[PDB]
């Protein structure tokens, strides 16, 4: 049908002049810093990366993109499911089915972890992040599985997709840029492309599109792909608000912009005047490696003589005939140089390397003062704040939706929701802290004053440990009494019989004979 | 921090418990006071020791108390050994052992 | 002085730790070469692409390879492999949660605290799995 | 390469003289070449007979380009794989192999789309190393006149 | 041969290519199982008791 | 209600009885703004220093067609001290604004 938006291959074209600012921007933010990591895409092979005159740029990103990385996504568990306490204590009872509960809130959070690093989610959100530093602005997409076979995730970097968002924060309408070759592409499609008639060579290449938009009259997504033909039937999908498969990641979140900035480009300027120095430092250093031999003309000293003589041969003239050619610029390459090492010291605190050998480094600081690292950890805490939002919630969200569809995942019970912890965490540090409260309490075990039963109930309150699985309740104890005695009773008991009768079995021996034949031994003992 | 403090205001009261003048019932509660927790679970009230002095008791009734049975059962479930093979069968057991 | 400052700025991008090629003037002493980790992080992005372009397919062509030889039991169709730099993570979180464990000690004679539970609110926030953790009820 | 047995069985490389690879502006391969030049006393013994086959004799230490051809197939996701000499094929050819398990995989250092090889880690500083040798060629040269 | 390589004039790209190699080889295949199999533990508590 | 409402206006330093608040880092607004300025300079000072101008003596023997169309290591004629490089000054001003 007509459906409500036409045709999704102009909302590409009508879009496309809106990243032309932000890709002119990221063409020259990557020139700066590495420009292997966005290209101009009217590039080839071949076209050569010349790398910049300064290597901080080339530094200070996958210093950045790596220790966003560890600090976003550690190899345990940053993700935890919380149910909501208050409706998990009314519709079950106490105190057993809740951390019952929260076991499989503990089963769901390893599967995913499971799920994430056997299929190679940490290598593309490696490359996204690369691409947020540069450029902001990518979508990745996480395709259904079909089965428990390798399934990766495909991202997008701003060259082969468009989204276009409000002022307000939602998404609009997406629109994916594909260029699957045609003996590569899906069953489905073939069948349209084919059905649009006309033979195709194997490896030519096929722009397939996709459109996201947000439906007429209901709030959840439609998605159809399409070819240069209309559609493809296999087309729609209808992805709910919260949950789509097409997530937009995005650096510095700015309104009512469509996209996001990045975070070197501000200091894209700065890297710009810091490789205008690292340029005249190296080709100072150029005229200064040409050799030239300036005689002096009202000399005595032919070179005539200088080049032929042998070793050691003595030769005519003077030596203060002979100078040469050397670079001027003493007290000028000591001020181009120390700007040089004053701007990337304050580059290199707003990328989190640590402060470093480009001074004289005099290093007598020294020891415990290097905690002034942590500095570094804020500044870092500050940087990637807002993606979390942005992809480290929208990236469990769809993954919890997926795996109920597949069920590699139990259907959790619609109360579960979860937030990025940088994590559990806040569950072992309020218990190990209480342990070593009561720890304390240990030399108290007969003091006939203090009420130990409450003493362990007031930390238990203090530190915020929830409560009710933390202490033996009333009946509770007349169960725990009986089982020391009951072991009691088994240990003594087990021990008089086998004492009882062991020793009237073998009395007056006729006896030990007959006790031996019940066992089936004849007389060998 | 105040409940973490008073408990090692009172750890040192430990080599106390057996000095006869010192009233510690009296200095855990004045450490009590001084530090700003506030009161009344703190410490074990009038009656709430008799309940205290049975519970060593009947943990010792208990435990004696089934290791008696235990050893005077079994003791004479099997001697003059007819007894035996009728104890055997109470649980179920044929002739075995 | 611009050679030693252009081997200076390579000498970060490949992973050889800061050296001769200076004065050098080491005072940076002790505990400060922690910032030798920045070596290995920087190390962290460069063989991340190279994890999924070698070091899986390697495995997935041997584990179909050793089945069709019979080197191999054959796995029944539903187990993946991370390349994890290695476990590694049943090992530490196995070991963190025995010396949890291990202060409970001088509470095995304390009436009150349930150490039946908090052994396993421990295997509970450590994510240790459960179910193998404790003597269930017959067991005892 | 296959086991056929307990016996010692390497792998072999090919470092991009001896390859060629096409693959899409998506991820996925389209078809591999793979270049040997193997002696005529020591090729396979499959391929000896195609060689014969092909007619004329040989010296014992002749190489032959032998190739082979490792294209995704028509009308299924499977590759198909085919040894080839000057002649067509050898007969030992055809290989069935799955999408996700071929015993061919292109390594890649830093990967760039959509060109269909890789780029290499030390090309982004081989600029640098070309200023950095024009200083140590010249401080050498200077000691030479000294 | 005979194609004799000259050695470049530096050798900081000798220096820093073996020590880049070496240190892929360390640390992405170390002499300990560098691989291990996840099985699906969910449907793996379905199938088994 | 008064005390309960979803829309709550929040405020860097309070001034009565103005509608808004101020912000904390317009308290050192103007400090930044002749810091800048210094660090305008500092930069453009290593710019005139970034230029590389060959000042030939006019009154000298060195002329710069044996100079430039030399090779690595020709012997050419002239006196050393012809060939001056017009390098920045300000030596003891850069430690000022520094």
């Amino acid at each position: 049908t007509g459906l409500a938006e036409d045709g999704a291959k102009s909302v590409y074209e009508r879009l496309k002049n809106d990243r032309a600012p932000y890709e002119t921007r990221a063409q020259n933010c990557a020139q700066y810093t590495i420009p292997s990591l966005f290209p101009k895409d009217s590039d080839n092979a071949s076209t050569d990366y010349q790398t910049p005159w300064q290597a901080v740029g080339a530094r200070g990103l996958n210093n950045l993109a790596s220790k966003l990385m560890l600090a976003l996504f550690p190899m345990q568990t940053w993700m935890r499911l919380t149910i909501s306490e208050y409706e998990a204590k009314q519709l079950l009872s106490d105190p057993d089915g809740l951390a019952k509960v929260d076991e499989g809130l503990s089963m769901v959070e390893r599967i995913i972890m499971n799920y994430i690093e056997s299929n190679s989610y940490r290598v593309t959100l490696f490359e996204a992040l690369k691409q947020l530093v540069v450029a902001g602005n990518v979508l990745l997409y996480l395709p259904e599985p079909e089965g428990s076979n390798y399934n990766p995730m495909k991202l997008y970097r701003l060259s082969s997709y468009v989204v276009q968002r409000d002022a307000f924060g939602n998404v609009l309408q997406m629109v994916t840029r594909d260029q699957i070759a045609f003996g590569a592409l899906p069953e489905d499609i073939r069948k349209a492309v084919e059905g649009q008639g006309g033979e195709k060579k194997a490896d030519e290449t096929i722009d397939v599109y996709t459109h996201i938009y947000l439906d007429e009259d209901s709030g959840e997504y439609l998605r159809y792909e399409e070819v240069e033909g209309m559609e493809v039937q296999g087309s729609d999908g209808t992805y709910p608000k919260e949950a789509c498969p097409y997530i937009p990641i995005r650096m510095v979140r700015l309104d009512g912009e469509s996209y996001g900035r990045s975070y070197i480009e501000e200091y894209l300027g700065d890297l710009r005047s810091l490789e205008n120095l690292q340029e005249a430092i190296v080709k100072m250093s150029m005229i200064s490696s040409k050799v030239i031999g300036l005689v002096n003309p009202a000399g005595i000293t032919q070179p005539r003589r200088l080049t032929k003589a042998q070793t050691g041969d003595f030769v005519t003239g003077r030596p203060e005939d002979i100078s040469f050619l050397q670079l001027e610029k003493q007290a000028d390459f000591t001020v181009a140089k120390a700007v040089s090492d004053a701007i990337e010291a304050r580059l290199s605190f707003a990328f989190m390397l640590n402060s470093a050998v480009q001074r004289t480094g005099e290093r007598v600081t020294a020891e415990e003062i290097r905690y002034v690292a942590s500095e570094l950890e804020d500044t870092l805490g500050g940087v990637y704040s807002i993606l979390s939002q942005e992809l480290q919630l929208p990236l469990v969200r769809v993954l919890l939706k997926q795996l109920q569809a597949t069920q590699q995942i139990p259907e959790l019970p619609k109360e579960a929701v979860e937030p990025t912890i940088s994590g559990r965490g806040q569950d072992l540090d309020k218990l190990e802290r209480c342990v070593t409260a009561w720890a304390a309490l240990a030399p108290m075990r007969d003091d006939p004053d203090i009420n130990l039963a409450m003493i362990k109930l007031r930390i238990a309150n203090a530190i915020g440990i929830d409560t009710s699985g933390i202490l033996l309740t009333e009946e509770q104890k007349q169960q725990k009494m009986a089982q020391q005695s009951m072991q009691m009773g088994m240990d003594n008991g087990a021990a008089a019989l086998a004492q009882g009768m062991a020793a009237q079995a073998t009395a007056s021996p006729e006896a030990m004979a007959a006790a031996a034949d019940s066992v089936g031994l004849q007389p060998g003992i």
